[PDB]
């Protein structure tokens, strides 16, 4: 189909098939499965999950399970998951966060660690560098510790977390996103994009904007986002450099994702503050200056938020948002993308899946109607049986009584040529 | 339908014509005289034009004459806007002038020059500082001269040379603002701006050492080629004073000619590539302050001309090199999200150039200009409202014919509003 003259429609199919056994999962009520990462490669997929005790946010990290596997036909209607290796991150109590990336037959887990006490116990919310784990079918896991000998951040970070969305490989480099506390001696003017907001008073919402990026109310400590580059992975001596987004080009730092989009890249930034619209940029090279942000507002995070602002004007305020609902671009310009929306109910949440075009037409389909709640979504698509398919990995509870768990469902995107 | 609609984008473009603005400034045919370092400023009803006439060389030549023109932009009945000079005047003692630039206001004009130390022989000690001369120009009135030396100025570093940026400055009330670069005195550890693209070994401080050096002047921590805002205070006093506010090496590259702008009720600064960063250094400021200056993200124009830099336009990896152009911009929106400029690209013969408008979405709309000219090596552009349409004049150094000495050429064009998408 001549991409020049012919026109095209993209739509979510009718079915939302289970992809069981993408990762293992236990039945224990005492445990919560949280902060997944999912990256599909040319032939492999990588998946990470954190198993925490009691609390899904501050609960002790009992374990971080990594899965290397393959997406395959098992005869079933949709694509299925064949796990190749199941592995635990060692010394999980010292981990801040970990994310994954898939290449050809090679996966990566990048983990940011915190300072350990003399006692050996964690010094919470700090930064002792990184662990990079290299995963290859039927080969042993390889471990590269990245301390200050082999990493150079562009600010002084007291905490470093890896964006749960995961990363991408490009030649000999990997690309991930990070967030944490940087140290600032610069005056700030934070990004303050809202709609019709009629509250003047002192600097007003720009003062509120400036304050919502600070940690603990001091411009000396910002919660910041950064591109994280891993160089020279073929050497066995990888290094790590960072490019931090300044407050004028970002909201409060958050979990994010890096995307290969054609020969360029993209970046998702889950809301963490007052501005709960889609924060997705494109960049021909992974750099803060060449990053352009999409004018798309949907998905709008309307869940896991202490925010009280309207989705229509999103007026700034000091509030805390905790979700994750990325997109997967379906065209070179992200002109079409797919996403899951999640809306609060009087009891739980209700979700839809959607493909959206440049023009604001949305083809949505309600999903998981017999689930009690779904609270996150990371989606990765691929070619399978010569059709566009996606897997959406989603936290939630099939039953309210149940502990939080992570599920994978599959769906097709129909590409309709109109010749 | 007019643009009050949906999924539609307002944009701007240069027009099809590039009209000559003849006689904006005087010129001679002398084969051994170069016309260089022009300063152009357009006010409400007046225009200021400064130009250096040098002996043989355009860079290191003597200064046989610095001419000033006070004129008005008028409609003389031709297709585009025209220049009527009101006064042509020569800056006294050009030998000792480090550098001048102009500022236009409303029915009042300003020339600010920095002078160097005058030797006993007479010949100026080069690259030295001996104060400022501010000349006031006013229609149907004579030039008033104001010396600003000694305690009448207070620079915020110890500058061993001061140069007024040739871009020009503005008038805000009873005060005047200019850009200034020169060698200042530093004895402090510096981590200078090192923003580039993909470069091998970025982690490892190499490029940071090259960045740190590319601004060092005494070879190390004694002199830094720095930028500054220069404020002239109380021009109605008759005893105007000059204060400076210097950029730290963490907020600027090597110092260079720049320009101060009025942009609405806010302001702007252009800074020309002098070292390895050959992109756009344009900053926006609500007041004229280093702490309130935000640098645009957009990279065009990109000085590919008059440089010894062999780095790539795409990655701009820090190296030690020299760039000596001036291709500034004129903002066409409050946020400089829109703006017009000129781009110049080298050719094994000379240079090829184009006029362009950048939009709020990255798009560049360009028409090639001066095709029968051999070369065009600089560009300063000032716009204004003429016949209820946005018009700009561009003042460009070059050689229409190769064997001819450099002259200063001026042309007019229009910026049109359009909707697409």
């Amino acid at each position: 189909c001549n991409k020049t003259n012919d026109h095209f429609t993209m739509q979510p199919g009718v079915n939302f098939y289970t992809v069981p056994n993408l990762g293992p999962s236990s039945s224990s009520a005492d445990e919560c499965y949280t902060n997944p990462s999912f990256s599909i490669g040319s032939s492999i997929y990588m998946f990470s999950q954190e198993i925490r005790k009691t609390d899904c946010t501050t609960g002790e990290i009992l374990s971080i399970q990594i899965v290397l596997g393959r997406i395959v036909d098992k005869g079933q209607q949709g694509p299925q998951a064949s796990p190749l290796l199941v592995w635990s991150v060692p010394n999980p109590k010292i981990i801040n966060s970990c994310a994954v990336a898939a290449g050809d037959e090679t996966g990566w887990v990048l983990c940011s660690v915190t300072l350990t006490a003399a006692s050996g116990e964690p010094i919470p919310h700090m930064f002792d560098g990184f662990w990079l784990y290299k995963f290859e079918p039927d080969t042993e896991v390889v471990a590269y510790r990245i301390t200050g000998f082999a990493y150079l951040l562009d600010k002084v970070y007291d905490s470093v977390f890896i964006g749960k969305g995961g990363g991408i490989q490009r030649g000999n480099d990997l690309y991930f996103q990070m967030f944490g506390l940087s140290r600032n001696r610069q005056s700030i003017k934070a990004l303050c994009e809202h709609g019709s907001c009629l509250g003047t008073g002192g600097g007003g919402y720009q003062v509120l904007c400036d304050r919502a990026v600070m940690s603990f109310g001091s411009e000396e400590s910002l919660i910041s986002n950064a591109y994280l580059k891993v160089n020279d992975v073929a050497s066995g001596k990888p290094t790590i450099i960072s490019q931090t987004f300044p407050p004028s080009d970002s909201y409060k730092g958050s979990n994010g994702r890096i995307y290969t989009i054609g020969e360029r890249y993209g970046i998702y930034l889950a809301p963490s503050s007052w501005n709960r619209y889609l924060r997705f940029g494109l960049t021909p090279d992974i750099s803060v200056r060449s990053t352009t942000w999409l004018k798309e507002k949907d998905p709008i995070m309307k869940v896991l938020t202490t925010c009280t602002n309207t989705d229509k004007d999103m007026c700034p305020e000091i509030c805390n948002t905790r979700g994750y609902q990325d997109i997967f671009p379906l065209s070179e310009d992200s002109s079409f993308y797919t996403y899951i929306g999640i809306t609060p109910s009087n009891e739980g949440t209700k979700s839809f899946v959607a493909v959206k075009d440049d023009a604001g037409h949305v083809a949505s389909i309600t999903i998981l109607p017999n689930y009690y709640s779904i609270t996150s979504a990371t989606i990765s698509c691929f070619m399978y049986k010569e059709e566009i398919w996606c897997i959406a990995v989603t936290e939630g509870r099939k039953q309210k009584e149940n502990p939080q768990r992570i599920y994978a469902h599959s769906y097709r995107v129909q590409k309709m040529c109109f010749h």
